[PDB]
């Protein structure tokens, strides 16, 4: 059982990681690099909340042309940098950066590919905390327990074991393809669609809906600012249920809430995704 996600956590950020590091644990990173406050960002697995134990420092620095510093910290002390002289994050842009852990290393991926290889200087079992700071924002943090990234048919389909219920959450990261019209998300009971979120670029708008019996309900466009997706770039976006309706989010920005029109929530059991998009994670 993989421990829940972290959403919209603000940074400085610190949590910890339930039952520490482990041989086949996948912690996926979702954000956005500021686009104009600071010039680095740090993504720590550490012991405590101190940080004067960090077994592993991924620091991406805007900084002599961009690079990225990978260190480890123990009792206050730095050991060797080791760093990549290319830089695969852009400000102002959103990044997937997901951290594999395996016997021997750390695999890091940025945007689906490997981007580093980190061998473990201390014990991986004495990490119980992951901790984010600097120019950063972020959407979630999301724990999978062990293909990093595979191949997401479209449309895709997917079962919701167990359904929903309140602190349940719908995690989902991908990118809009360049000629996108239109793409959407569907949470289903049945024949009905509990949660329709549709955005479409063509009419530049967030349409959310319920189907019942083959009947869409009152539409809800409302958004707090300008439409959050853009095409060609990737995204990410949760979708948290809670009992009385469903908060979302794109990109660590809250977007809306939906309250429940179907509300048997474990019928809720099915997820549905198809449109002008690339999967790249979905966690239900
Ligand atoms: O409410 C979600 C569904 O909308 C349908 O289109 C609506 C359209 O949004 C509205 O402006 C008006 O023209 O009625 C249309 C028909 O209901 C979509 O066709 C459907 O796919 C859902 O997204
Ligand atoms: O090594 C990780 C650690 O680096 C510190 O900065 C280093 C700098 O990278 C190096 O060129 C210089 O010789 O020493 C500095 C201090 O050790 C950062 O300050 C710290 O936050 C970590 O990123
Ligand atoms: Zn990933």
């Amino acid at each position: 059982g993989s421990q829940a996600p972290y959403l919209s956590p603000a940074v400085p950020f610190s949590g910890t990681i339930q039952g520490g590091l482990q041989d086949g644990l996948q912690i996926t990173v979702n954000g956005t690099v500021l686009s104009s406050s600071g010039t680095r960002f740090a993504v720590n697995f550490q012991t405590g909340f101190s940080g004067n134990d960090i077994a592993f420092h991924f620091n991406p620095r805007f900084e002599d042309g961009g690079y990225v510093v990978c260190n480890t910290r123990q009792n206050g002390s730095w050991g060797p940098e080791e760093r990549k002289t290319h830089m695969p994050f852009q400000k102002g842009m959103p990044f997937d950066l997901c951290f594999l852990v395996q016997s021997s290393d750390f695999k890091v991926m940025v945007n689906g590919i490997l981007f580093v290889q980190y061998f473990h200087r201390v014990p991986f079992h004495r990490v119980d905390t992951i901790s984010v700071n600097g120019s950063v924002q972020l959407s979630y943090i999301s724990f999978q327990h062990m293909y990093p990234h595979p191949a997401y048919p479209m449309p895709f389909i997917t079962t919701i074991l167990g359904g929903l219920y309140p602190s349940k959450s719908i995690l989902l990261s991908g990118t809009v393809l360049p000629s996108a019209q239109s793409f959407h998300i569907n949470l289903c009971s049945g024949n009905h669609i509990a949660f329709h979120l549709n955005p479409r670029f063509d009419e530049n708008a967030v349409v959310r809906n319920t189907q019942i019996d083959n009947s869409w309900g009152s539409e809800e466009r409302s958004l707090p600012r300008k439409m959050p997706f853009v095409r060609g770039q990737s995204f990410s976006v949760w979708i948290l249920c809670e009992a009385h309706c469903l908060k979302v989010a794109v990109d660590g920005q809250h977007l809306f809430e939906y309250y429940h029109r179907l509300r048997n929530l474990p019928t809720i059991n099915r997820l549905e995704v198809g449109g002008d998009i690339q999967l790249t994670h979905v966690q239900t």
